């Protein structure tokens, strides 16, 4: 059927037909919605998926049913028959990577989807090779503060025993340390990964913001450690425009948000190492990274310095401290000319993106639970936007952490 | 369906196990191919439709009072069955009515206030026959629930649907709400959400004061007759003027709100029976007023005015001026209610209590349907514990449901 979504603030109604193209599962049923659950080959399986993808690629360049289209399908089936897999053309790799971003329901940044620099790293054979390609990625994307979106794609999965994996969850992240007194120094989210680096021989500085080394696995081999050259790691000291004491907190963060633990799926092929990066929305750092109880958890300290009454929850001291922190982050990146987008501007762009996608594509799959910012929700336009979530392919998918699978 | 579904809390690592979903009764709107979890809204019952719905409910009731399979259980089933056969409907016992109302609340997946579910005063108004009768019942409800600021949750239940042409309806969406007036110049005075209902009231003969916070009259429909207008005695309407603990100027904005949140346009379903007039009330979470009523662009929309008074830089979005003002408004709301001793709960307290409630429900009941999109507060989401709590949404009965606005369906006499 045609499905309608309404914006309750503008009364704008859009009509979705795109969802008819989905074949993957959402997780829900007629009886139970799992919308807030975070995580809900063979030659025979392979070809239909390959066909579907090649078909949609040749449709997007308006040469569906052409000789080139027919030739490519033939080429792909013969190759699947004779090698149990196939290789994407360069044009296909690029199309597929941009579309995995376009289809990413949880991403508020998609208005940028077609501007993505794609680095083909499918000729990589060793962890040193991967280090080289990742360094080049980081340098390109960083671009002295004028951040550019990019993805680097390493060889696809074959038998599952020769996987390329970036073990880091992000290319740039800070270590976290368990203390004797059972507290956590640095980023608690990365304590386990940090411990693995230590055991593999990384020498920790044991500070609050130690940039982790890259831990890189090529062709199913044991992973190897590499230090990203520091001149490639752009960082912003966080200060506040009015509270001169804020800088005294010693807070900083990295300019480049780069997800490196997801799996890119295109036409049945699985790219288990595909680090991708953009630029930050302020709340990612200022709300989640800094203020999650299980993260840097800085509300209490900031509220102290603001001299707030912290005895009752109904003083909203946490809410007040939260806003100031996010003001500082935006102000700091802006002052250092490092690309960043605030949650008002970002969500406004997403609504415009949604309207574009309905108009040119017949829909836009979107996960309200993830799209709405973790602060000030209903004063952003997305809060009031009904969204439909469905899974389109090519896609980015979660995959198991490699330490829970790898045999050394 | 899988017998056991697990939910995780991403902050605490606590994992809970749901089995209650196996009792799911109706549609969510989702499918395996599409999720409609952010969609706001995704001819009577026949004898043969009614029989199993009633039995399902009666069984659940007798199971709750630990008399399942009892002689009393079997006799109730038989009496209900005979009634449906000789009349095409049945009447609930007072005990069942009370149980059903409490459970509709217990099952309301969009409600963060459910820790309170078993403490609900139930007023049985099924003997009511006229709009004047409805007014009397509603006045008594408001007075009881208001309790001079020490609010008490309550519901008043009017006669169930029969043929569908004799519905009891409260045309108001809330028992207490402010009027909205559209001006020739396109501006709106009062609450823009209630312009349509206000116009209806005026057409029925209400004389509007045409102010910014005019309490609307009750427009009450009994037995499918044309609705009738009544003025709630003002002494029954408790209000709170909003002031701020720091900003002396805040009171000069002239804001106030009503103390009693009371929903009156929903339908209560128990055992296949339909109570189309069942106004219920509790007490406010501050953000309902401070974020939604006051700061929605399409409501009172006071952010700019407040920001200017705060002398914020309103030139870039990145200054977070809106976010800053929003917090101060919500501080004012909580402060003003607590100062006037009117029950109110802040969003931190409410969500923390909800998490404790949900965990208790998982352990004593096997689950707790919850709508994350609705449960998570409209400000500061991720610093409340519900943001990090995976939830499962499904429909249990008895339940509160949406129903069409009565002006779209009413057959004018
Ligand atoms: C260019 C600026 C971008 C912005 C401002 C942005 C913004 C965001 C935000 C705020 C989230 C939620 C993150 C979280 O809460 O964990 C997200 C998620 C996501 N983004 Fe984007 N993004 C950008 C670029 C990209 C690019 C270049 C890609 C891939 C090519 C991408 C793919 C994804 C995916 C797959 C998710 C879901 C991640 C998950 O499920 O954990 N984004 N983005
Ligand atoms: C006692 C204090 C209570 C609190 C703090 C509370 C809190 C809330 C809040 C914040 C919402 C979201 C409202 C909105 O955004 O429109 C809500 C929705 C709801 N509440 Fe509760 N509530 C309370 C009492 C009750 C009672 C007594 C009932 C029924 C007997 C009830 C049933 C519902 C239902 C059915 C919804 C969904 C409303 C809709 O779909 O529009 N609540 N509640
Ligand atoms: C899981 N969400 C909460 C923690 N946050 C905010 C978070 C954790 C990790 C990791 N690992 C990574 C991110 C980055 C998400 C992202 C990706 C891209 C391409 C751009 C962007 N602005 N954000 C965000
Ligand atoms: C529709 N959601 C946002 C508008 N809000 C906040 C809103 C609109 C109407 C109406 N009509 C009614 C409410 C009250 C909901 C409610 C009910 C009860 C029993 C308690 C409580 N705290 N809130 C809230
Ligand atoms: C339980 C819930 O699914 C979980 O906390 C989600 C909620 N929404 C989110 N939204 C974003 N953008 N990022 C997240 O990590 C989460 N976490
Ligand atoms: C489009 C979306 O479903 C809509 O804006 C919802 C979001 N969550 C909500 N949550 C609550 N408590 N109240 C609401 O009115 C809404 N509105
Ligand atoms: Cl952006
Ligand atoms: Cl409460
Ligand atoms: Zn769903």
């Amino acid at each position: 059927r045609f499905l309608k979504v309404k914006n309750w603030e503008t009364e704008v109604v859009l009509t979705d037909t795109l969802h008819l193209k989905s074949t993957l599962e959402t997780g829900c049923t007629e009886y139970i919605c799992m919308g807030s659950i975070m995580h809900p080959a063979t030659k025979d399986q392979l070809f239909p998926l390959a066909k579907e993808f090649i078909d949609q690629y040749y449709s997007s360049i308006k040469r569906f049913g052409s000789k080139a289209h027919m030739e490519r399908l033939e080429e792909v089936n013969k190759e699947i028959d004779t090698t149990s897999t196939y290789q994407l053309k360069d044009t296909e790799l690029i199309y597929g990577a941009k579309h995995a971003w376009r289809n990413a329901s949880r991403c508020v940044g998609r208005i940028q989807w077609s501007k993505l620099q794609v680095f083909d790293a499918r000729d990589c054979t060793t962890a040193h090779g991967m280090f080289n390609y990742i360094c080049n990625h980081v340098k390109y994307a960083t671009n002295k503060g004028n951040l550019r979106s990019a993805i680097t794609i390493f060889p696809q999965r074959t038998d599952g025993k020769h996987d390329f994996r970036v073990w880091n969850s992000q290319l740039i992240r800070y270590a976290g340390y368990k203390q004797p007194d059972g507290s956590t120094l640095g980023d608690p989210a990365n304590v386990q990964f940090t411990e693995i680096c230590i055991q593999q021989g990384w020498k920790p500085p044991r500070g609050r913001f130690d940039v982790l080394p890259l831990l890189l696995q090529a062709n199913g081999n044991d992973p190897e450690l590499f230090q990203i050259p520091p001149e490639l790691v752009l960082e912003v000291p966080i200060r506040h425009p009015k509270f001169e004491w804020f800088k005294d907190l010693g807070l900083k963060w990295y300019g480049l948000p780069a997800v490196s633990n997801m799996l890119l799926e295109i036409g049945g092929l699985e790219f288990s190492a595909c680090p991708f990066s953009g630029w930050y929305m302020g709340t990612e750092i200022g709300v989640r990274d800094y203020c999650d109880n299980s993260r840097y958890n800085i509300l209490e300290e900031v509220a102290k310095k603001m001299n707030l009454d912290m005895r009752k929850t109904s003083s909203l001291w946490k809410d007040q401290a939260l806003v100031e922190i996010n003001i500082a982050v935006l102000y700091s990146f802006q002052s250092d000319k490092v690309t960043i987008v605030d949650h008002h501007s970002a969500t406004e762009s997403f609504i415009k993106h949604m309207e574009n996608e309905y108009r040119c594509r017949g829909g836009c799959p979107a996960d309200w639970v993830w799209i709405v910012p973790p602060m000030s929700g209903s004063i952003t336009p997305v809060f009031h936007q009904e969204m439909l979530n469905y899974r389109l392919t090519p896609s980015f998918e979660y995959q198991p952490d490699p330490w829970n699978t790898h045999v050394w």
